[PDB]
């Protein structure tokens, strides 16, 4: 039993809700919140900009030190950093950004990072400003993640479409 509330159950391990991931993280304080990161951990907009803003820019400060030490992530890769006031940990995961021409096949590799964590609160990878089809992202999530994932979808219209079209 966990503290996630109001989710629709899609499969044995995947759950979905129309929610602001920032507000959901602040309420649940999950062990792991997933960020929709880029390879430079520049949290300017989308989910990343919102999460970082909620940390009062502490996420960005920590991320800049991470990059200065380690260099950029790979597309499809991830790193574990602090969750600040939102979660114990933040798993920064880089899905391909279609608006940069990145290979959508890397979306499966991106979701594989979730399997290193027993339970996660997450957005749909490569959705929103990353330019991928969210219906496809949900399909890849369900077919790749085996651990327990609680998906927050900000847009109510998109949420209803994701549920109604789910196979
Ligand atoms: O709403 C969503 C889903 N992403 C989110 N899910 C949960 N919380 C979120 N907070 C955000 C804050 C932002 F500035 C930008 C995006 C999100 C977001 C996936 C695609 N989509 C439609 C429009 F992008």
């Amino acid at each position: 039993v966990n503290s996630f509330s109001g989710y629709l159950k899609l499969t044995d391990n995947v759950y979905i809700k129309n929610a602001d991931i920032v507000e959901e993280a602040k309420k649940v304080k999950p062990t792991v919140v997933v960020n929709a990161a880029n390879v430079y951990l520049k949290h300017g907009g989308g989910v990343a900009g919102a999460l970082n803003k909620a940390t009062n820019n502490a996420m960005q400060v920590e991320s800049d030190d991470y990059i200065a030490t380690n260099g950029p992530l790979k597309v499809g890769g991830s790193c574990v950093l602090s969750g600040h006031n939102l979660a114990k940990h933040c798993l920064h995961v880089v899905g391909p950004n279609v608006n940069k021409g990145e290979d959508i096949q890397l979306l499966k590799s991106a979701y594989e990072n979730f399997n290193q964590h027993e339970v996660l609160l997450a957005p749909l990878l490569s959705a929103g400003i990353f330019g991928a089809d969210p219906i496809h992202s949900l399909r890849v999530c369900v077919d790749t993640v085996r651990t327990n994932v609680y998906l927050a979808v900000f847009d109510k219209n998109l949420y209803d479409k994701l549920v109604s079209s789910f196979l």
